[PDB]
DNA sequence: CATCTG
DNA sequence: CAGATG
C-alpha cells in the first residue's frame, strides 16, 4: 500500500503505455498482474531479484525494478514521457468518445490537439464531436449542490410521465459524496420486468420529458434501455448559466431493480464484502439478482427482493445506509 | 454490456 | 458484421 508504491506505479504507466500507444495488450495485461502482486506483497523488495521470485515477475520487469530501484527513475518511462506521440494520444483520448484506436489515427493524421479536431470537426461523429464541444464542461466535477437540484428535476418529470416510474439516482452520490462525476440514473416500471417483452416507450417518454423541458440537451446514444446523454441546469436569472452535464438513464424490469441500485451504489469495495459475505450465508449476488447456492458446486433460482433491505436480510446482514456503504 | 459506425 | 467506446 505504500511500501511498494512506486514499483507498482512504474508498473502502471508502463502497462498503460502500452495498451494506450503500442497495441500490447499482451505485455500491457502483463504489467498489470505484475502491479497487482507487488501490491498484495508484505515486503520491502529491495531488488528485482527478489520480485521476480513473485509470480508474473519475470526477467524483463525485474529489469525494470533493478534500474528504477537502483535511480529514481526508468530510461524508457523517461523517454516516454517526453515523445509527443505517446503524448497525443494519452491527450486526445480525454474526448468523450476519443478512445485509443482513434488516438492513434487521428494523430497519425496529425491531429494531435484541441484545435487540431475543431479544424477537423469532420473527421469526428456525433459523439466525439459533442465530446469536443463540452470538453471542459464534461472535465468539471459536479458539486452536491447542482447534484439535488437536477435530482429534483429529473424525479420530478419521470412522476409526471406516470406515477409508476421508480427512479434512482445512484454513484457516490448516493453514498453521499461531495461531488461527483456524472449523473446516473436507474430507472424502471412494473409493468417492466423479466419475461415481459419489452415496452421501449418506458425509457423514450421519459428522456422526451427532460427534453421538452430542456434538461437534457444532447443525445450521446440513445438505445432502447440505455440512454447515453448530456443535460444543462437552467441558466436562472442570467449571469451564470451552468455547466453541460453527462447524464445516464437506463431502464430496469421491476424484478431487478434492488440488486442493481445496490450494485451501482457501490463502492466497488462494499460490493466485494457484501458479495463475499453473501456468498459465506449460502448465496450468490451480482447485479440483477441474489440466488440460492447449491453445495453440488454450484446452483441458482433467482430469490425474490422488494428493497434493498431484502437482500441484506438474506445474506443476515446489517442494513447500511448508503452512507456506511464505503467500504 | 449495449450502442454506434461504416 | 467486427470493432470501438463508455
Ligand atoms: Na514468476
Ligand atoms: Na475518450
Amino acid at each position: 500500500e505504500t511500501l511498494n508504491g512506486g514499483i507498482t506505479d512504474m508498473l502502471t504507466e508502463l502497462a498503460n503505455f502500452e495498451k494506450n500507444v503500442s497495441q500490447a495488450i499482451h505485455k500491457y495485461n502483463a504489467y498489470r498482474k505484475a502491479a497487482s502482486v507487488i501490491a498484495k506483497y508484505p515486503h520491502k523488495i529491495k531488488s528485482g531479484a527478489e520480485a521476480k521470485k513473485l509470480p508474473g515477475v519475470g526477467t524483463k520487469i525485474a529489469e525494470k525494478i533493478d534500474e528504477f530501484l537502483a535511480t529514481g527513475k526508468l530510461r524508457k518511462l523517461e523517454k516516454i514521457r517526453q515523445d509527443d506521440t505517446s503524448s497525443s494520444i494519452n491527450f486526445l483520448t480525454r474526448v468523450s468518445g476519443i478512445g485509443p484506436s482513434a488516438a492513434r489515427k487521428f494523430v497519425d493524421e496529425g491531429i494531435k490537439t484541441l484545435e487540431d479536431l475543431r479544424k477537423n470537426e469532420d473527421k469526428l461523429n456525433h459523439h466525439q464531436r459533442i465530446g469536443l464541444k463540452y470538453f471542459g464542461d464534461f472535465e468539471k466535477r459536479i458539486p452536491r449542490e447542482e447534484m439535488l437540484q437536477m435530482q429534483d428535476i429529473v424525479l420530478n418529470e419521470v412522476k409526471k410521465v406516470d406515477s409508476e416510474y421508480i427512479a434512482t439516482v445512484c454513484g457516490s452520490f448516493r453514498r453521499g459524496a461531495e461531488s461527483s462525476g456524472d449523473m446516473d440514473v436507474l430507472l424502471t416500471h412494473p409493468s417492466f420486468t423479466s419475461e415481459s417483452t419489452k415496452q421501449p416507450k418506458l425509457l423514450h417518454q421519459v428522456v422526451e420529458q427532460l427534453q421538452k423541458v430542456h434538461f437534457i440537451t444532447d443525445t450521446l446514444s440513445k438505445g432502447e434501455t440505455k440512454f447515453m446523454g448530456v443535460c444543462q441546469l437552467p441558466s436562472k436569472n442570467d449571469e451564470k448559466e451552468y455547466p453541460h452535464r453527462r447524464i445516464d438513464i437506463r431502464l430496469i424490469p421491476k424484478d431487478q431493480y434492488y440488486c442493481g441500485v445496490l450494485y451501482f451504489t457501490g463502492s466497488d469495495i462494499f460490493n466485494k464484502n457484501m458479495r463475499a459475505h453473501a456468498l459465506e450465508k449460502g448465496f450468490t449476488i451480482n447485479e440483477y439478482t441474489i440466488r440460492p447456492l447449491g453445495v453440488t458446486g454450484v446452483a441458482g433460482e433467482p430469490l425474490p427482493v422488494d428493497s434493498e433491505k431484502d437482500i441484506f436480510d438474506y445474506i443476515q446482514w446489517k442494513y447500511r445506509e448508503p452512507k456506511d456503504r464505503s467500504e
